[PDB]
C-alpha cells in the first residue's frame, strides 16, 4: 500500500480523484510485492517532494471471498491477467490516459508518464518544465533568437507565485544573459564558484539553494559547442 499512496476503493475512488487537479492511480493485486512494486513506491516519494498536486493512489482488486473493487477494475477494463495497470487522471475520473503496458514500471518511466501528459514535473530541485522546453541547445541559438527567448522567459518570470519559483526564474535568466554576453566558457566558470561554494560552511538551506541553481545551469549544458565568434 505504498508510502505516500492513498488506498482508494469503490465508495472513496470518483469522488477522491475528482478533488484533485491529478491523481495516478496503480490497480493491481490486494498485497502487491515485487520489483514493479518497489518502483511505484519509489515514485510515490519522489512525487510527493516535487508536488503537492497530484494525488498517488492505489487500487487492490480481488477475486477470492468478495471480490474488493472487481467492479472498479471493469470501470476502468483492466487486465485483472496482466496487473499492476497504471492510470493518470486530469481531475475526471471518466477521462484518463494508461501506461501502455508494454512500457517497463521504473521510477524513470513513471516520471516521463507524467511529465509526458500534465504541466507537473517531477525531476531536479530549482527546474522548472515550460523554461527547460523553450531551453534546448540554448548555447549553440542565433544571437537573435537567444534575446526573443529572453523576452520570453522574462514575461514567464513576471507572473510566477512561489518565493522559490521566482527565484529559480532569476537563475534561468542570469544564465540565458551571461552565455549570450560571454558565450558558453560561462558554465564551466559558474560551475567552478557554486561547487566551491558549496565546498564551504553553509547551511542545509544554502546547501539546497546551491543544489538548485547547479541543477538549472547543468540544463544549458550541450553535448557540442557549435557556435563560435571571431578573431
Amino acid at each position: 500500500t505504498c508510502t505516500g499512496c492513498v488506498d482508494l476503493d469503490e465508495l472513496s475512488f470518483e469522488k477522491t480523484v475528482e478533488r484533485f487537479p491529478y491523481s495516478v492511480v496503480k490497480f493491481d493485486i490486494a498485497y502487491p510485492k515485487g520489483e514493479k512494486h518497489e518502483a511505484f513506491t519509489a515514485f510515490s516519494k519522489s512525487a510527493h517532494k516535487a508536488t503537492k498536486d497530484l494525488l498517488i493512489a492505489t487500487v487492490g482488486v480481488k477475486d477470492y471471498g468478495e471480490l474488493e473493487n472487481k467492479a472498479l477494475g471493469d470501470r476502468y477494463k483492466v487486465d485483472d491477467k496482466n496487473f499492476p495497470s497504471i492510470f493518470l487522471f486530469k481531475g475526471n475520473a471518466d477521462e484518463y490516459v494508461q501506461l501502455p503496458s508494454h512500457v517497463d514500471v521504473t521510477l524513470d518511466n513513471l516520471k516521463a508518464f507524467v511529465s509526458a501528459n500534465t504541466p507537473l514535473y517531477i525531476g531536479r530541485d530549482g527546474c522548472i518544465k515550460e523554461f527547460n522546453e523553450v531551453l534546448k541547445n540554448y548555447a549553440n541559438i542565433p544571437d537573435a533568437e537567444q534575446l526573443k527567448l529572453i523576452e520570453k522567459l522574462q514575461a514567464k518570470q513576471e507572473q510566477l507565485t512561489d518565493p522559490e519559483q521566482q527565484q529559480n526564474a532569476r537563475a534561468y535568466l542570469i544564465y540565458m544573459r551571461k552565455i549570450h554576453e560571454v558565450g558558453y566558457d560561462f558554465l564551466e566558470e559558474e560551475t567552478k564558484r557554486l561547487l566551491r561554494l558549496k565546498a564551504g560552511k553553509v547551511t542545509e538551506a544554502k546547501k539546497e539553494e546551491l543544489l538548485r541553481k547547479l541543477n538549472i545551469l547543468e540544463v544549458f549544458r550541450v553535448h557540442k559547442v557549435t557556435k563560435t565568434a571571431p578573431e
